[PDB]
């Protein structure tokens, strides 16, 4: 029975990073959105979230500031996140995700072709329209690594464990894109494998360990075709330097080979 202005708010959806988000809809036109209501950073997050312009992003409608509250309103997605369409333990079909990983590289590529980075990238952030288009979700830790031309490194931890690449863990400072591209490679572990390959990617870890000793005959490697897998390969390298490029990417093997299920 809340509401805002001309919007009821219905249900709620989850939480982000920050805040919740409400199936908000509309009392007279019946249009649906969602809306994300943080309490008491949000100038920066709301800055970053009137650039977005891209099919494979989720688009901001505006904001309305009412008391302690903030209503940030923006293109809902029906089809719910990818974390539910992974499997565990089994994944998905190979063409389905294949599919989804194309959309998430052009997302991506958006991101970064504006000189911002997610920083957060992971299969509760990716979102899916009607018909199952993604979207990436979720501004609240996302930020500038490039402006005026001029690259910025990063030095700030964030994310979440499974999907950080190692370079944040160990260094002072690290250059966004490559970071971003990793996290893309757990997704698509998940993706097909329905599991998440480490806890994180450091020393102490055993399984980072076997991966990097490639050890592929362990689970979750072994559930992967060899095609995807070497994909995975130049994804998941520990020197970010060395770790292939978006553009590599779309050269790979795996990501031009046709499919359907
Ligand atoms: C990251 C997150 C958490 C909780 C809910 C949602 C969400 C769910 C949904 N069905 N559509 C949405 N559109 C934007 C959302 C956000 N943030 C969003 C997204
Ligand atoms: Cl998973």
């Amino acid at each position: 029975v809340p509401f805002v202005e001309d919007w009821d708010l219905v249900q709620t959806l989850g939480e982000g990073a920050y805040g919740e988000v409400q199936l908000a809809v509309n009392r007279v036109t019946e249009e649906a959105v969602a809306v994300k209501i943080v309490d008491m950073n949000i100038k920066k997050e709301i800055c970053i979230l009137k650039m977005l312009n891209h099919e494979n992003v989720i688009k901001f409608y505006g904001h309305r500031r009412e008391g302690n509250i903030q209503y940030l309103f923006m293109e809902l997605a029906s089809g719910g996140s990818l974390f539910d369409r992974i499997e565990p333990d089994i994944g998905m079909p190979e063409p389905d995700a294949q599919r989804f990983f194309h959309q998430l590289m052009a997302g991506v590529v958006y991101l970064h072709g504006i000189g911002i980075t997610h920083r957060d990238i992971k299969p509760h952030n990716l979102l899916l329209d009607e018909r199952d288009n993604l979207k990436i979700a979720d501004y609240s830790l996302a930020t500038v690594f490039r402006y005026n031309n001029r690259e910025r490194l990063l030095n700030k931890m964030c994310g979440t464990l499974p999907y950080v690449a190692p370079e944040l863990l160990k260094r002072r400072e690290f250059h966004a894109e490559p970071v971003d591209v990793w996290s893309c490679g757990i997704v698509l572990t998940a993706m097909l494998a329905g599991e998440l390959p480490w806890d994180q990617p450091s020393d102490s870890c055993q399984e980072y360990s076997d991966w990097k000793e490639k050890k592929t005959y362990l689970n979750p490697w072994k559930k992967i075709d060899s095609a995807p897998l070497a994909l995975l390969h130049k994804i998941l390298v520990e020197n970010p330097s060395a770790r292939i490029t978006i553009p590599d990417i779309k050269k790979d093997r795996w990501y031009n080979k046709p499919l359907k299920k």
